[PDB]
Parts: C-alpha cells; structure tokens; sequence
C-alpha cells in the first residue's frame, strides 16, 4: 500500500503509531514526515503556488486545507502572536457550527519542576500567559515512585499506581512471570494496563478520542501541525480530545541538574512548540474554543553520580538479590527456591547500621500510607526509601534525576487550566494528580469509571460543572445506652464543645453506641470492642473501670492484656488533658482503653502529653478525632473481620495495624477552634502500630528528638483515613460540601 492521501489518519499503516510498531507504508516519511522550508512562513514566501514538498504552507488556500504554518496569519495578513495579545475573559465556548462540545488539549511535558515557572515570561512567555491567564496552582503534586510511567497513567485513569498496575518504570510480574521495561516490547502488551483510562472512558460514551498516542520519533512540530489539521476535519471525524507529549525538559534534566543555566534553552524550545500551538488555533479561529490542561508528570532534584549508597557494603551474600535501584530500592531474590534468601535478615541488615545512611528499609505495609504503594503483586515486600539527592545501587554522566518520596519540593509539578470552562485568572491551592481524570471527565461530559480522585474536591477550578456532589447515606444509625449494668456485672482484673463538626458517618454495617463526658465525645464499637472515633477539644489556655452502658459482652478487659507478652494498652482521650480530677476517671473507661505495644505508648504518649497541649497554643485550640485503623491486607480500605490476622493474645480484642487523629481548628486564628465562622484549617496522620522503633535511627534519645518526626513522614489526608475507617466526616459544618471535599484532600506536608 501507500499513505498517499492518507497521513495521520484515523484508523499497510499510516497513523501516528504505525512507526512504534514497524508498520508504517515505504512513503510514510516521504509524505507524511515533511521537513521542506522549515516550520515558519517568512516574508519571501506570502503569496506562493503551493508545494507538495513543503513542511507547512504559506498560500492562501492552506486556511481551509487546515495546513498553513502556524505563524502564516502573522508574517503575512499582519496578525499577531497570540503571545502579542491582551488577557480576554472567555465567559462562553467561542466555538464553530456542530462542536457539541469544546475540544480538550492535554499538553503533557516531561520532567517539568514547579519551581521552573519562577523563571517566568523571559523563557516561557507564552506558558506564563495560560498561567496568568487561567486557572493555576503553586504546584501539582504527583503520585510515588515519582517517575514517567507511573505518573502517566494516573492522569489517564485517576487511579493510584498499586491500583492501575503500572507501578513502576519498570516491573517483573511474578505471575505472568515477565518484566517490564521502559524500553522495550514488553509494555505494548495490554495485560499490564489495568483501569479505565481517558481515551477509553471517551470511545464507550462516544466521544471521539482519535488515534491518540503518538510515535515519540516524530517532531514536536508535526504533531502539533496534525492537530490543527485533525480540528477542521468534520463533524463525524473529528476528535474531542487531543494529547501532546513532550520528552523535555526531563531529557535534559538529568543531564544537567534543575538549576542548570543549560535548561534556559530547552524550556524556550518548549515555549516555541506551545506558541506555535495558540498561534495555530488562533488562525483556526479556535483560540477561545479549546481547553488546554499544561500539566507535569514529574519534577526533578540535583543527583550525581558519587551520592550512591551500596548494598554491598551493608549485606554479606548480595549476589542472592536483585535490585531495582536509584531513586528508591526494590529487592526480591535473583534465584528461584534460594534458602539462603532471608528476607527478615535483609531489613534487619540495612536498618540503622551507619550513621550517615542514605536510605530506609520498609516492609511495603509499614510505607507511609500517604503513597498508597502496597497492594499489588509486582511491588516486591522490600522497599527503600531513598533520601533526596542520593542514589541506591547494588554493586559499585547525570545530574538530575527523580522518583523521590512525592511530599517533596523538587519532584513537584505543574497545572495550568484554560480555555471556555476554566476559571479566569484564578490561583488556587496545590493538589494531586489523581484528581485530573474527574476533571478531564468533566470537560468532556463523560462519567468517570471508579476511580481515588475525590470528584467535586476541585470544582473551583472551572466556571461551571456538570457535577454537583452529595454526601453518602449513613449506612448504621447509632444506639445511645443510657445506664443499663451494675459494676458487679463486670469481672475486669459536649456538642457544643467536643464535637464541631457533626458526627462520623458509619458507611457499613454494624452496631456501635455514642458515649458522652465532660472532656470528649465517642463512638464505641461493641463489634471491635473500642471506640471508631473519639473527638474532643483542647482550648488555648488548657486504673480501668467498668463502662455502666456498655455490656460485660461487648467491652474488653484488663486480663486479655496480663496473658499478652508484648502488648499493653493507651487510651484515645489522654488522660493528661482532663479538666478536673473528678472527670479524670471518665478517661479510663474501659471503653476509651485501646492495645498498644509499649514502643508505640512512647509516641502516643508524647503525642498527648506535649503535642496536642503544643498545637492548641500554636493554632488557638484544636479538636481532635483519633481512632484505630484495621489494613490487614494492606488495600488501603477499612478491614472486614474475616482479615483481622491478629488479636490480643486470649481475646476478641483485635490489634490494629495503625492509629489516626484528624487535628482541625479555625483558618482565621484569631477566632478559636469551638468559636469559628468560617473556613477551616486541618492536619492529619496515620502512625503504623509497630512493636519496635526500628523505624526511627534516634529511638534511643528522648521523645523530642525523633516522634514528631516520625508523624510528620506519616502525615496523611482526611480521605486515606476515611478509606481505611469507612467513616465520613466533616458532615455538619458552615461550609458548601466541595469545599470539604477540597478540606478533605488536603495533605499538610512540612516543607
Ligand atoms: C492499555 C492502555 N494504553 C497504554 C498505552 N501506553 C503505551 C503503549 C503500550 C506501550 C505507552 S509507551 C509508548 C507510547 C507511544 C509511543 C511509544 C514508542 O515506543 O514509540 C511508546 F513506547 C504509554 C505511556 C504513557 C501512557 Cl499514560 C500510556 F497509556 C501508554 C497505550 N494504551
Ligand atoms: C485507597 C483506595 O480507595 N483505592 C481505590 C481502590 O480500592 C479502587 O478499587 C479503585 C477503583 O475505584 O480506586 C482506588
Ligand atoms: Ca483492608
Ligand atoms: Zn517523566
Ligand atoms: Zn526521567
């Protein structure tokens, strides 16, 4: 065959990919790789014969043809450069006869740090003006390992890596027993690509994606010229969604660090094919048609080659292991059926050995559960934490690299919103990445397939939605015992002030009773026999007995503790925070009594005894809401019983795996956390209930020095808590729900 007549169609190949499969027709380049005269028209060619050769046109029948260079209009009928032109509110989709809809323009770039936008309108005049001009964030926060593959793939299907499988640039699936690679074959296998990505979620509700990847060879120019061709295609060929990838600036990052003076280029080369792109729909008449979403997978920190830490020196027989190094570590043994594989012996050796250590080994389940990176078959049980600016290899020409821990300044990314549905020069805060396909969903009026953005946490972005979003029903109502049993029954051995917000929502099935005291307020599970919540208030200037309304059935008791060897036990309410002694035994309930290790008492301990009392001076008081966490299997959801793989020891007494608080008081300080009108300020985590400190290299020094550390590495949003509780939260408040949602996605990183 021939691709005469018939370059980038959509459908012997001719398309955009047909190169990546070594499948494109003898005349593909000739054709449909033209490089003639360049990609500007200049004085000399206005008023030409057009000619087959060219790479672009400059004659007047190239408008409608949708061919002429994309400066054609400028150098010739006088126009200007979109660049040129004044910021114009675009309060409705200037769009043509038979657009159902504004077209939508992902623009991806590669490697493009937050920090790159500082350097502004003299390398980027025209990313600045969609900047200046839409709707952006300080920066966009992407998803862990923070690396291209894994990044990609949640913008296309708003899942987290460990949940579309795409966990890693590269990856060995032991079931399918194959690897995965950056280069190579192997990914053009579907297998690995799990949920439902955009260009999928578009075709099933028959809005038309195109052919929508393209081969990486071919130049930026030429693709963006196929775009603006493909947009006076009629009405039944036409694409209502388009991508764009560019390679830089992460090509050249890593050859010459972030702060490199060698990026200045790369960037106003970039700057070039987005121009091109604004002046190309503005000759289109497109220009207030479209909406185009500039947005980062990644950004990228300074690493050479001698900040490299070496297994080696750390383990004994490390021919046994395979690595998957860099920016983090991935350790599995090389050999199949090797004995001499200990897995418990690997993290012991790598924990704490060196002072000056560059990295921390993890089980994948005891990971901060902010990074969402456990469940899933080809992310290996070993994982090390690399620190910024360090590099693990196995065994002993670049300056940047990245795939850092995502809480982290350099591997920060980009957004810019613009066209007919984005707001007008508007800034809004930092979010993540997983909340885009929503979004994306929302400027194509697609229904989102199931997915971890929070749909409606990002509304403010745009000038109107298509989605309003409601609270979820309260699947159990709750009991109120009054007094119902003596203490002879038992053979052991306030909304005004502690409850701001309304109550949790239970979002399964259970009983479970309220509990109310002077200091605090609980929601009390006769199923896990302790509370789900327990909220209380500490203002500015701030032995266990028988609970008489819970049965003997349904409580716990002291002896349980007595025949576990490593357990012992804290409360949620601190004792330490009652306002008088009379309401002090309130606090030691058997009903406000939960199992904990003794190395974990220490920084719960800490935490209520100095943090709390800290936080409610800083922030003007605080209400806090601490319950356990049940993720046995590590799915990051809320545990049924049949998964609970540990009691304590002789009981019904489940352990859990961690512990939460939610630490909210006013935005506006001046009001107090019980007297506050509008919006809110919050900070949360999740601790791993661990038996040891072995995650913390200071444990030996005093509490100061190393447990607010420690909770700051597992800070965590309100929406990870509510997955792993099912409860909602935040259901009565002065504020509009999307706020919430927003309130609710927000993770205090400490940077
Ligand atoms: C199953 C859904 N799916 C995933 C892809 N997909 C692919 C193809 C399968 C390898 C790549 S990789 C690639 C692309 C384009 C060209 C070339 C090339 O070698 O020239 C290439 F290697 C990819 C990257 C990011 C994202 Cl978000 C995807 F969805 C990507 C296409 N569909
Ligand atoms: C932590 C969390 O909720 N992850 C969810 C996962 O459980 C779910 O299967 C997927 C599709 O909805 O989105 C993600
Ligand atoms: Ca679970
Ligand atoms: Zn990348
Ligand atoms: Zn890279």
């Amino acid at each position: 065959g021939s691709c005469k007549g018939r370059c980038f169609e959509l459908q012997c190949r001719c398309d955009n990919l047909c190169k990546s499969y070594t499948s494109c027709c003898h005349d593909f380049d000739e054709l449909c790789l033209k490089t003639a005269r360049g990609w500007e028209c200049t004085k000399d060619r206005c008023g030409e014969v057009r000619n087959e050769e060219n790479a672009c046109h400059c004659s007047e029948d190239c408008l409608a043809r949708g061919d002429c260079c994309t400066n054609y209009q400028v150098v010739c009928k006088g126009e200007s450069h979109w660049v040129d032109d004044d910021c114009e509110e675009i309060k409705a989709a200037e769009c043509p006869a038979g657009f159902v809809r504004p077209p939508l323009i992902i623009f991806s770039v590669d490697g493009f740090r937050a920090s790159y936008m500082k350097k502004g309108s003299k390398v980027m005049p025209n990313i600045e003006k969609l900047r200046s001009c839409g709707t952006h964030s300080p920066y966009m926060r992407p998803v862990y390992p923070t690396k291209t593959f894994p990044n990609l793939y949640t913008l296309a299907t708003g899942l987290y890596p460990e949940s579309h499988g795409i966990v890693g640039n590269s990856m060995y699936d032991p079931v399918f027993d194959a690897t995965f690679h950056l280069r190579g074959r192997e990914k053009f296998n579907h297998r690995w690509w799990g949920g439902q990505p955009l260009w999928i979620t578009a075709t099933k509700q028959g809005v038309k994606a195109g052919t929508f990847f393209w081969s990486v060879v071919i130049p930026h120019e030429r693709r963006i010229l196929t775009i603006l061709q493909w947009l006076t295609l009629p009405d039944h060929e036409r694409p209502s969604v388009y991508a764009f990838y560019s390679e830089q600036p992460d090509f050249s990052g890593h050859k010459y660090g972030p702060f490199g003076p060698e990026m200045t280029n790369p960037l106003r080369e970039i700057d070039k094919i987005v121009g091109q792109l604004m002046d190309g729909l503005k000759q289109l008449k497109l220009h207030r048609c479209v909406n185009v979403i500039f947005v980062g997978d990644h950004g990228m920190e300074d690493v050479t080659c001698d900040r490299t830490e070496f297994l080696s020196n750390y383990l004994t027989n490390v021919d046994d292991i395979t690595l998957v190094p860099g920016t983090l570590g991935r350790i599995r043994s090389k050999f199949s059926n090797n004995a001499k594989y200990d897995p418990k012996a690997i993290i012991a050796a790598l924990t704490c050995k060196k002072p000056d250590q560059h990295f921390k080994p993890y089980l994948k389940q005891h990971l901060p559960k902010r990074l969402h990176y456990a469940n899933n078959r080809r992310i290996e049980d070993i994982h090390l934490l690399v620190e910024r600016r360090w590099h693990v290899a196995r065994k002993p020409f670049f300056q940047g690299d990245h795939g850092f821990d995502n809480k982290v300044n350099s591997m920060q990314t980009v957004f810019v919103g613009y066209g007919s549905t984005f707001k007008y020069k508007t800034k809004v805060p930092p979010f993540e990445n997983i909340e885009l396909y929503n979004v994306m969903c929302d400027l194509l009026g697609l229904k989102p397939a199931p997915n971890n953005g929070t749909h409606g946490s990002l509304n403010h972005l745009l000038r109107t939605n298509t989605f309003r979003p409601t609270m979820p029903e309260e699947v159990t109502r709750p009991n109120y015992p009054g007094i119902m049993y003596l203490q002879s029954d038992f053979d052991l051995g306030t909304e005004e002030r502690h409850l701001l917000y309304g109550r949790p929502a239970v979002l399964y099935r259970t009983r479970y009773d309220i509990l109310y005291h002077t200091d605090f307020e609980s929601g009390y599970s006769e199923i896990f026999l302790m509370p789900l919540w327990t909220s209380y208030t500490v203002s500015k200037q701030a032995c266990v007995r028988p609970d008489v309304r819970v049965s003997p059935s349904f409580s716990q008791n002291c002896l349980a503790y007595k025949n576990d060897k490593q357990m012992s036990y804290g409360f949620l309410f601190p004792p330490y925070l009652s306002s008088s002694p009379e309401a002090k035994y309130d606090a030691f309930l058997v009903t406000n009594m939960v199992p904990m290790y003794p190395a974990f008492k220490r920084v719960w301990n800490y935490f209520q005894r100095v943090l709390v009392k800290k936080y409610a001076s800083e922030r003007n008081g605080v209400n806090v809401i601490s319950g356990p966490i049940f993720d046995y299997d590590y799915d990051g959801l809320h545990d049924t019983e049949d998964k609970i793989k540990q009691y304590v020891e002789g009981s019904s007494i489940p352990v859990p795996t961690h512990y939460y608080s939610i630490i909210t008081s006013c935005l506006d300080f001046t009001q107090p956390a019980d007297k506050c009108d509008g919006p809110l300020s919050v900070s949360s985590f999740i601790l791993p209930h661990r038996p040891d400190n072995e995650e913390s290299c200071n444990s030996s020094e005093d509490e100061s020095k190393w447990v607010e550390e420690l909770m700051k590495m597992h800070t965590a949003r309100v929406r990870d808590i509510e997955h792993l509780t099912s409860l909602d939260f935040f259901r009565k408040t002065s504020r509009s729900y999307p706020e919430i949602l927003t309130l609710k996605t927000y993770l205090h990183t400490y940077e």
